[PDB]
Protein backbone atom coordinates (compact mmCIF):
# COMPACT_ATOMS: atom_id res chain seq x y z
CA UNK A 1 0.00 0.00 0.00
CA UNK A 2 1.46 3.36 -1.13
CA UNK A 3 -0.94 6.13 -0.06
CA UNK A 4 -2.37 6.83 3.30
CA UNK A 5 -4.27 9.94 2.10
CA UNK A 6 -7.60 10.40 0.44
CA UNK A 7 -6.07 12.14 -2.54
CA UNK A 8 -2.76 10.35 -2.93
CA UNK A 9 -0.73 13.41 -2.06
CA UNK A 10 1.73 11.03 -0.29
CA UNK A 11 2.18 8.81 -3.30
CA UNK A 12 5.80 8.45 -4.43
CA UNK A 13 5.53 5.40 -6.64
CA UNK A 14 6.98 4.34 -9.91
CA UNK A 15 3.98 4.45 -12.18
CA UNK A 16 4.36 6.65 -15.25
CA UNK A 17 1.31 5.58 -17.29
CA UNK A 18 -2.08 7.07 -16.40
CA UNK A 19 -3.89 3.81 -16.97
CA UNK A 20 -2.26 0.35 -16.52
CA UNK A 21 -4.68 -0.91 -19.10
CA UNK A 22 -4.83 1.37 -22.15
CA UNK A 23 -2.93 4.35 -20.66
CA UNK A 24 -1.21 7.42 -22.12
CA UNK A 25 2.37 8.10 -20.99
CA UNK A 26 3.24 10.74 -18.40
CA UNK A 27 5.46 13.65 -19.33
CA UNK A 28 8.45 14.27 -17.09
CA UNK A 29 8.18 16.82 -14.25
CA UNK A 30 11.48 18.49 -15.17
CA UNK A 31 10.16 18.87 -18.72
CA UNK A 32 6.89 20.38 -17.40
CA UNK A 33 8.27 23.87 -17.09
CA UNK A 34 5.60 25.20 -19.49
CA UNK A 35 3.04 23.87 -16.95
CA UNK A 36 2.79 25.11 -13.38
CA UNK A 37 4.37 22.00 -11.76
CA UNK A 38 8.12 21.72 -12.38
CA UNK A 39 11.20 20.18 -10.80
CA UNK A 40 12.37 23.79 -10.75
CA UNK A 41 9.21 24.84 -8.93
CA UNK A 42 9.90 22.20 -6.23
CA UNK A 43 13.41 21.15 -5.44
CA UNK A 44 15.01 18.13 -3.73
CA UNK A 45 11.85 16.09 -4.24
CA UNK A 46 9.35 18.50 -2.63
CA UNK A 47 5.76 17.47 -3.61
CA UNK A 48 7.30 14.15 -4.68
CA UNK A 49 8.44 16.01 -7.77
CA UNK A 50 11.72 14.89 -9.24
CA UNK A 51 13.47 14.09 -12.43
CA UNK A 52 10.87 11.53 -13.59
CA UNK A 53 7.42 11.11 -15.13
CA UNK A 54 5.70 9.26 -12.21
CA UNK A 55 2.12 10.10 -11.30
CA UNK A 56 1.87 12.65 -8.55
CA UNK A 57 -0.54 14.99 -6.85
CA UNK A 58 1.37 18.08 -5.81
CA UNK A 59 -1.64 20.45 -5.93
CA UNK A 60 -4.09 18.53 -3.63
CA UNK A 61 -6.23 17.41 -6.58
CA UNK A 62 -8.55 14.53 -5.77
CA UNK A 63 -6.11 11.93 -7.06
CA UNK A 64 -2.56 11.44 -8.48
CA UNK A 65 -2.12 12.47 -12.10
CA UNK A 66 0.53 13.43 -14.60
CA UNK A 67 0.75 15.71 -17.60
CA UNK A 68 0.09 14.43 -21.15
CA UNK A 69 -3.76 17.24 -22.09
CA UNK A 70 -3.45 16.40 -18.28
CA UNK A 71 -4.87 13.10 -16.86
CA UNK A 72 -5.60 11.20 -13.64
CA UNK A 73 -3.60 8.19 -12.76
CA UNK A 74 -5.42 4.96 -11.93
CA UNK A 75 -3.33 3.30 -9.28
CA UNK A 76 -4.43 0.12 -7.44
CA UNK A 77 -1.79 0.45 -4.74
CA UNK A 78 -2.76 4.05 -4.02
CA UNK A 79 -5.70 3.51 -1.76
CA UNK A 80 -5.74 4.56 1.85
CA UNK A 81 -6.44 1.73 4.30
CA UNK A 82 -9.90 2.67 5.56
CA UNK A 83 -11.03 3.03 2.01
CA UNK A 84 -12.78 -0.10 0.82
CA UNK A 85 -12.85 0.71 -2.84
CA UNK A 86 -15.36 2.25 -5.03
CA UNK A 87 -18.28 0.25 -6.32
CA UNK A 88 -20.95 0.58 -8.87
CA UNK A 89 -24.50 1.72 -7.87
CA UNK A 90 -27.50 0.64 -10.07
CA UNK A 91 -30.31 2.01 -7.82
CA UNK A 92 -32.47 -0.05 -5.44
CA UNK A 93 -31.47 -1.96 -3.58
CA UNK A 94 -28.68 0.56 -2.78
CA UNK A 95 -25.22 -0.78 -1.78
CA UNK A 96 -25.56 0.58 1.74
CA UNK A 97 -29.04 -0.08 2.90
CA UNK A 98 -29.09 1.63 6.26
CA UNK A 99 -29.43 5.37 5.68
CA UNK A 100 -28.76 8.34 3.40
CA UNK A 101 -28.36 12.14 3.33
CA UNK A 102 -27.14 14.97 1.06
CA UNK A 103 -24.82 18.02 1.65
CA UNK A 104 -23.61 20.88 -0.47
CA UNK A 105 -20.58 21.19 1.88
CA UNK A 106 -20.15 17.36 2.25
CA UNK A 107 -16.69 15.95 3.03
CA UNK A 108 -15.44 12.42 3.46
CA UNK A 109 -15.19 12.86 7.26
CA UNK A 110 -18.55 14.65 7.53
CA UNK A 111 -20.05 11.60 5.84
CA UNK A 112 -18.08 9.29 8.13
CA UNK A 113 -18.78 11.29 11.23
CA UNK A 114 -22.47 11.23 10.29
CA UNK A 115 -22.60 7.44 9.79
CA UNK A 116 -20.50 6.94 12.95
CA UNK A 117 -23.19 8.85 14.93
CA UNK A 118 -25.89 6.43 13.65
CA UNK A 119 -23.36 3.66 14.60
CA UNK A 120 -23.17 2.27 11.08
CA UNK A 121 -19.67 0.87 10.36
CA UNK A 122 -19.66 1.66 6.63
CA UNK A 123 -20.10 4.96 4.73
CA UNK A 124 -20.36 6.01 1.04
CA UNK A 125 -20.10 9.17 -1.00
CA UNK A 126 -21.75 9.52 -4.41
CA UNK A 127 -21.57 12.32 -7.01
CA UNK A 128 -19.83 14.72 -4.56
CA UNK A 129 -22.93 15.46 -2.40
CA UNK A 130 -24.52 12.23 -1.23
CA UNK A 131 -23.73 10.32 1.92
CA UNK A 132 -24.89 6.75 2.55
CA UNK A 133 -24.54 4.59 5.79
CA UNK A 134 -24.82 0.77 6.20
CA UNK A 135 -23.74 -2.31 8.19
CA UNK A 136 -24.18 -4.31 4.86
CA UNK A 137 -21.07 -6.39 4.33
CA UNK A 138 -22.17 -6.64 0.64
CA UNK A 139 -21.65 -3.07 -0.41
CA UNK A 140 -19.80 -4.65 -3.37
CA UNK A 141 -23.06 -6.17 -4.66
CA UNK A 142 -23.21 -4.14 -7.85
CA UNK A 143 -19.51 -4.74 -8.58
CA UNK A 144 -16.13 -3.10 -8.09
CA UNK A 145 -15.25 -0.09 -10.26
CA UNK A 146 -11.99 1.61 -11.20
CA UNK A 147 -10.81 4.33 -8.70
CA UNK A 148 -10.86 7.10 -11.21
CA UNK A 149 -14.59 6.57 -11.61
CA UNK A 150 -14.96 7.76 -7.94
CA UNK A 151 -13.15 11.10 -8.45
CA UNK A 152 -16.05 13.53 -8.23
CA UNK A 153 -14.92 16.16 -5.75
CA UNK A 154 -16.52 16.48 -2.36
CA UNK A 155 -18.46 19.64 -2.46
CA UNK A 156 -17.18 20.65 0.98
CA UNK A 157 -13.51 19.98 0.06
CA UNK A 158 -12.21 19.73 -3.45
CA UNK A 159 -9.05 18.04 -2.34
CA UNK A 160 -11.01 14.85 -1.60
CA UNK A 161 -13.05 12.65 -3.94
CA UNK A 162 -16.63 11.82 -3.20
CA UNK A 163 -17.38 9.24 -5.94
CA UNK A 164 -19.14 9.82 -9.28
CA UNK A 165 -22.83 9.11 -10.11
CA UNK A 166 -23.40 5.42 -10.39
CA UNK A 167 -20.18 5.11 -8.47
CA UNK A 168 -19.78 5.13 -4.72
CA UNK A 169 -16.61 5.26 -2.60
CA UNK A 170 -16.60 3.39 0.61
CA UNK A 171 -15.04 4.19 3.94
CA UNK A 172 -14.84 2.22 7.22
CA UNK A 173 -16.32 4.62 9.73
CA UNK A 174 -13.49 4.12 12.19
CA UNK A 175 -11.28 6.47 10.07
CA UNK A 176 -10.71 9.76 11.80
CA UNK A 177 -12.53 8.59 14.96
CA UNK A 178 -11.72 10.15 18.29
CA UNK A 179 -10.39 7.00 19.90
CA UNK A 180 -11.35 3.40 19.40
CA UNK A 181 -10.48 -0.23 20.19
CA UNK A 182 -8.52 -2.17 17.50
CA UNK A 183 -8.41 -6.02 17.25
CA UNK A 184 -7.25 -6.95 13.74
CA UNK A 185 -3.87 -8.30 12.86
CA UNK A 186 -3.07 -5.01 11.19
CA UNK A 187 -4.80 -1.65 10.49
CA UNK A 188 -4.13 2.01 10.28
CA UNK A 189 -4.88 4.61 12.88
CA UNK A 190 -5.54 8.00 11.48
CA UNK A 191 -5.46 11.36 13.25
CA UNK A 192 -8.89 12.46 14.33
CA UNK A 193 -11.14 13.94 11.49
CA UNK A 194 -8.80 12.60 8.90
CA UNK A 195 -9.07 13.37 6.06
CA UNK A 196 -10.45 16.78 7.14
CA UNK A 197 -8.14 19.11 9.14
CA UNK A 198 -9.84 17.29 20.72
CA UNK A 199 -7.32 14.77 22.16
CA UNK A 200 -7.98 11.01 21.87
CA UNK A 201 -6.33 7.64 22.38
CA UNK A 202 -6.49 4.34 20.64
CA UNK A 203 -6.12 0.98 22.29
CA UNK A 204 -4.67 -1.72 20.12
CA UNK A 205 -5.09 -5.22 21.52
CA UNK A 206 -4.37 -8.49 19.76
CA UNK A 207 -4.47 -11.66 21.74
CA UNK A 208 -1.35 -13.81 21.31
CA UNK A 209 0.89 -11.40 19.41
CA UNK A 210 4.61 -11.77 20.17
CA UNK A 211 5.30 -8.30 18.95
CA UNK A 212 3.81 -5.45 16.97
CA UNK A 213 5.54 -3.39 14.32
CA UNK A 214 4.65 0.29 14.10
CA UNK A 215 5.12 2.50 11.14
CA UNK A 216 4.24 6.16 10.33
CA UNK A 217 3.75 6.40 6.65
CA UNK A 218 2.03 9.71 7.38
CA UNK A 219 3.50 12.04 9.90
CA UNK A 220 2.42 15.65 9.70
CA UNK A 221 2.25 17.26 13.12
CA UNK A 222 2.01 20.99 13.04
CA UNK A 223 3.94 21.85 16.30
CA UNK A 224 6.39 20.34 18.71
CA UNK A 225 3.77 21.39 21.27
CA UNK A 226 1.75 18.66 19.68
CA UNK A 227 2.77 15.14 20.52
CA UNK A 228 2.13 11.43 19.84
CA UNK A 229 2.77 8.78 22.49
CA UNK A 230 2.95 5.04 22.43
CA UNK A 231 2.37 3.26 25.70
CA UNK A 232 2.54 -0.33 27.02
CA UNK A 233 -1.17 -1.10 27.78
CA UNK A 234 -0.38 -3.30 30.80
CA UNK A 235 1.98 -0.96 32.78
CA UNK A 236 1.49 2.38 30.96
CA UNK A 237 5.26 2.78 30.56
CA UNK A 238 5.96 5.09 27.60
CA UNK A 239 7.39 3.28 24.65
CA UNK A 240 7.77 6.45 22.52
CA UNK A 241 7.09 10.18 22.36
CA UNK A 242 6.95 12.46 19.29
CA UNK A 243 6.52 16.14 18.56
CA UNK A 244 6.08 18.41 15.52
CA UNK A 245 9.83 8.78 13.03
CA UNK A 246 12.37 6.17 12.00
CA UNK A 247 10.83 3.77 9.68
CA UNK A 248 9.48 1.29 12.11
CA UNK A 249 9.88 -0.22 15.44
CA UNK A 250 8.90 -3.59 16.96
CA UNK A 251 7.09 -3.69 20.35
CA UNK A 252 7.00 -7.03 22.16
CA UNK A 253 3.51 -6.89 23.57
CA UNK A 254 0.00 -7.62 22.32
CA UNK A 255 -1.58 -4.68 24.11
CA UNK A 256 -0.50 -1.07 23.34
CA UNK A 257 -2.09 2.39 23.46
CA UNK A 258 -1.69 5.25 21.04
CA UNK A 259 -2.05 8.63 22.64
CA UNK A 260 -2.20 11.97 20.72
CA UNK A 261 -1.87 15.49 22.18
CA UNK A 262 -2.61 14.78 10.45
CA UNK A 263 -0.73 11.48 10.96
CA UNK A 264 -1.32 7.82 10.00
CA UNK A 265 0.14 5.07 12.02
CA UNK A 266 0.23 1.56 10.65
CA UNK A 267 0.47 -1.37 13.04
CA UNK A 268 1.13 -4.88 11.78
CA UNK A 269 1.08 -7.67 14.42
CA UNK A 270 2.73 -11.12 14.43
CA UNK A 271 0.96 -14.36 15.49
C1 LIG B 1 8.61 4.35 -16.53
O1 LIG B 1 9.66 4.36 -15.55
C2 LIG B 1 10.71 3.40 -15.73
C3 LIG B 1 11.68 3.51 -14.56
O2 LIG B 1 10.98 3.45 -13.29
C4 LIG B 1 11.38 3.64 -17.08
O3 LIG B 1 12.38 2.64 -17.34
C5 LIG B 1 10.37 3.56 -18.21
O4 LIG B 1 10.95 3.91 -19.48
C6 LIG B 1 9.18 4.48 -17.95
N1 LIG B 1 8.21 4.10 -18.96
C7 LIG B 1 7.66 4.92 -19.84
C8 LIG B 1 6.70 4.23 -20.77
O5 LIG B 1 7.89 6.13 -19.89
C1 LIG C 1 15.16 16.07 -16.36
O1 LIG C 1 15.80 14.83 -15.96
C2 LIG C 1 15.79 13.78 -16.93
C3 LIG C 1 16.41 12.53 -16.30
O2 LIG C 1 17.73 12.83 -15.85
C4 LIG C 1 16.49 14.28 -18.18
O3 LIG C 1 16.34 13.26 -19.14
C5 LIG C 1 15.88 15.62 -18.62
O4 LIG C 1 16.46 16.12 -19.82
C6 LIG C 1 16.08 16.62 -17.49
N1 LIG C 1 15.98 18.04 -17.91
C7 LIG C 1 16.21 19.13 -17.14
C8 LIG C 1 16.08 20.45 -17.84
O5 LIG C 1 16.49 19.11 -15.94
CL1 LIG D 1 -22.76 1.23 -15.16
CL1 LIG E 1 -15.78 10.96 17.49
Amino acid sequence: PECFTANGADYRGTQNWTALQGGKPCLFWNETFQHPYNTLKYPNGEGGLGEHNYCRNPDGDVSPWCYVYWKYCEIPACQMPGNLGCYKDHGNPPPLTGTSKTSNKLTIQTCISFCRSQRFKFAGMESGYACFCGNNPDYWKYGEAASTECNSVCFGDHTQPCGGDGRIILFDTLVGACGGNYSAMSSVVYSPDFPDTRVCYWTIRVPGASHIHFSFPLFDIRDSADMVELLDGYTHRVLARFHGPPLSFNVSLDFVILYFFGFAVLYQAVK
